[PDB]
DNA sequence: ATTCTTGTTTTCATATCCTAAAATTAAAGGGAAAATAAACAATACATAACAAAACATATAAAAACCACCTCACTAGCGCCCCCTGCTGGCCTCTGTGGGCACTGCAA
C-alpha cells in the first residue's frame, strides 16, 4: 500500500512469489497453471480473499490489485473461476462462500475488470505520460472481448444470487462501463442484456439507497 | 557449180526459285521460392523550455588597527639651611725677663 507505485509493484511481486504455492511450484508447467480442470486455482483466489480481509489498511484493494497486476496477469483474467466459487458451489467440498468473502472477492473483481479496461494507475499512482503500443492495445480489446462475452453470461445468476446486497450491486453495476455494445448486435446477447435489466428493475423496486 | 561466213530460232542444262513437310527453337504461360521494398510502429537521441542553484556584488556591521593626547614617572639643576670641624687672629691671664732697693752677716 506504498504511495509510489514502483515500491508497491516490487513489494506485490513479491507477494506473488511468496504466497502462491498451491499448485504452482514456481516450476514447469501441466500441474503450475491450471490441472486441466476448473479446481487447481481455487485456493490462489482463497488467500487472495484472505488477504483482502486481513489488510485492514484499505476498504478496497485497488493499490493491492495495482501491485499484483503485472505479477499475475494470467491469473487475474480467468475470472470464470472465482465465478464458480461465487455463485454456483463448487465440487471442492468447501464451506460456504462467506458474505464478508463475497464483498471482499466483489471488490477485488472491481479492481481486476477497471484495471483490465482501463490500464492507467489510480491517482498518486498516476503519471499522465502513458503512450499504447499495438500490444498494448490489441491486448487490451480482446480482453474488453472476453469480458464482455463472459460478463454478460455471468451477471444474470449474480445479481439472482446478491439482488438484495446493496452495496455489492453498487459495486457490480461498475463493470458495464467498460463493455462494448456492438459486441451485443454481433453477439446476439440482447435477451441477456434484457434479463439483465428485469432484474435491475427488481433491485431497483427493490432498494431505496 | 562449189565453198565459206553470219544471223537467227530450238532445245538441253544448269543454276535458281518456289513449296511443303520436318524439326525445332525460342517465345510464352504458369507454379513457386526467394526477395527486395515499403508501410507502420517503436526506440533512442537531441533540442528547447522551465525552474532552481550557484556565483558575484554591494553594503554595512562589528571590528581591528593606528595615532594622538594625557597623566603619570624619570632626570635634572639649583636652592637652602644645617651641622660639624678646622683655621686664623685676639686678648687677657698667668708667666718669662729684668732693674733695683733692700737686709743680714761679718768685718
Amino acid at each position: 500500500y506504498s504511495a509510489h507505485r514502483p515500491v508497491a509493484v516490487a513489494a506485490g511481486e513479491f507477494l506473488h512469489k511468496k504466497l502462491f504455492s498451491r499448485h504452482d511450484p514456481q516450476a514447469e508447467e501441466a500441474l503450475a497453471k491450471r490441472r486441466g480442470r476448473n479446481s487447481p486455482n481455487g485456493n490462489l483466489i482463497r488467500m487472495l480473499v484472505l488477504f483482502f480481509l486481513e489488510s485492514e489498511l484499505h476498504e478496497h484493494a485497488a493499490y493491492l490489485v495495482d501491485s499484483l497486476w503485472e505479477s499475475s496477469q494470467e491469473l487475474l483474467k480467468d475470472w470464470e473461476c472465482m465465478t464458480e466459487l461465487l455463485l454456483e458451489e463448487p465440487v471442492q467440498g468447501e464451506e460456504a462462500m462467506s458474505d464478508r468473502q463475497e464483498s471482499a472477492l466483489i471488490e477485488l473483481m472491481v479492481c481486476t475488470i477497471r484495471q483490465a479496461a482501463e490500464a492507467h494507475p489510480p491517482v498518486g499512482r498516476g503519471t499522465g505520460k502513458r503512450v499504447l503500443t499495438a500490444k498494448e492495445r490489441k491486448t487490451q480489446i480482446d480482453d474488453r472481448n472476453k469480458l464482455t462475452e463472459h460478463f454478460i453470461i455471468t451477471l444474470p445468476m449474480l445479481l439472482s444470487k446478491y439482488s438484495a446486497d446493496a452495496e455489492k450491486v453498487a459495486n457490480l453495476l461498475q463493470i458495464p462501463q467498460y463493455f462494448d455494445l456492438e459486441i451485443y448486435s454481433t453477439g446476439r446477447m440482447e435477451k441477456h442484456l434484457d434479463a439483465l435489466l428485469k432484474q435491475i428493475k427488481f433491485v431497483v423496486e427493490k432498494h431505496v439507497e
